[PDB]
């Protein structure tokens, strides 16, 4: 009934609730599933007052129900009020993972073997997403769930789009910088690159007090971009800043990561290129020598049918969004 003083009405199927995490994606608890005799994850969402949350909620539900892949979190069950009027909250039931990459990298050290396997699962999952004509747009360590068996799943597709206020900027590609457009598939690639770098050193590769500071860190490592690579268009200010800077020298990757696999550093390099047009794509990344021990196209499935929202969710008012959410969740009701 209650968790930390907040209502969490998911019984009678789900009991023994234990609080695990808050977030912009809702309140997350673990719980014992009486039916499947296993502990699960349940996410409570209360999105119906803000058109934004209703969008994020609908995208998440719709995406994860259509998606089916080993390295992508699924939805076991959705609990909500039997009538649309009473529906204030929505509980999404998902597989309970032991941790996320953010919590792991905070305190634990990864060997190359783990890093290589984690990265493989990331890209394998990302290939499926991209084949679905979908951008994740928010890849970060906290969105990568893990088991002790080292199985990994990508989660939180609340900000996904078909191929604005920002929280964390550490994993955003330089071209999106400031509050700009999440446009190409290459932005996810950049995010994976940043995630790889963090796996190698247990620290954010590109931190910054503001986006100019962040950009400076990026040039501090990659070095000054060529005029051709200076396709920073989505801001006069950001572009004029870069043009003013003195030349900056590229730091050799092995100088930053002296204990890293050379192949890992080579692939890291192709992911973290300033020019998005020059970045390696997911299928070519899976075919990189660093991942050759796991590489197998026949075992790297694509989406059975690409995505295309039948209506512009941004244009829909919150009341109709609520209707579509109600309809989408119907199949988890009796009948
Ligand atoms: C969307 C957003 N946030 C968490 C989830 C999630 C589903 N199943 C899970 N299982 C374990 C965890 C976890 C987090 N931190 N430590 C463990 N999260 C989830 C989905």
């Amino acid at each position: 009934e209650m968790v930390r003083g907040q209502v969490f009405d998911v019984g009678p199927r789900y009991t023994n609730l234990s609080y695990i995490g808050e977030g912009a994606y809702g309140m997350v608890c673990s719980a014992y599933d009486n039916v499947n005799k296993v502990r699960v994850a349940i996410k409570k969402i209360s999105p119906f007052e803000h058109q934004t949350y209703c969008q994020r909620t609908l995208r998440e539900i719709k995406i994860l129900l259509r998606f089916r892949h080993e390295n992508i979190i699924g939805i076991n069950d959705i609990i909500r009020a039997p009538t649309i009027e009473q529906m204030k909250d929505v509980y999404i039931v998902q597989d309970l993972m032991e941790t996320d990459l953010y919590k792991l990298l905070k305190t634990q050290h990864l060997s190359n073997d783990h890093i290589c396997y984690f990265l493989y699962q990331i890209l394998r999952g990302l290939k499926y997403i991209h084949s679905a004509n979908v951008l994740h747009r928010d890849l970060k360590p906290s969105n990568l769930l893990l088991n002790t068996t080292c199985d990994l799943k990508i989660c939180d597709f609340g900000l996904a789009r078909v191929a604005e206020y920002v929280a964390t900027r550490w994993y955003r590609a330089p071209e999106i910088m400031l509050n700009s457009k999440g446009y190409t598939k290459s932005i996810d690639i950049w995010s994976v690159g940043c995630i790889l770098a963090e796996m190698l050193s247990n620290r954010p590769i590109f931190p910054g007090k503001h986006y100019l500071d962040q950009l400076n860190h990026i040039l501090g490592i990659l070095g000054s971009p060529s005029q051709e690579d200076l396709n920073c268009i989505i801001n006069l200010k950001a572009r004029n800043y870069l043009l003013s800077l003195p030349h900056k020298n590229k730091v050799p990757w092995n100088r930053l990561f002296p204990n890293a696999d050379s192949k890992a550093l080579d692939l890291l390099d192709k992911m973290l290129t300033f020019n998005p047009h020059k970045r390696i794509e997911v299928e070519q990344a899976l075919a990189h020598p660093y991942l050759e021990q796991y590489y197998d196209p026949s075992d790297e499935p694509i989406a059975e049918a690409p995505f295309k929202f039948d209506m512009e969710l941004d244009d829909l008012p919150k009341e109709k969004l609520k209707e579509l959410i109600f309809e989408e969740t119907a199949r988890f009701q009796p009948g």
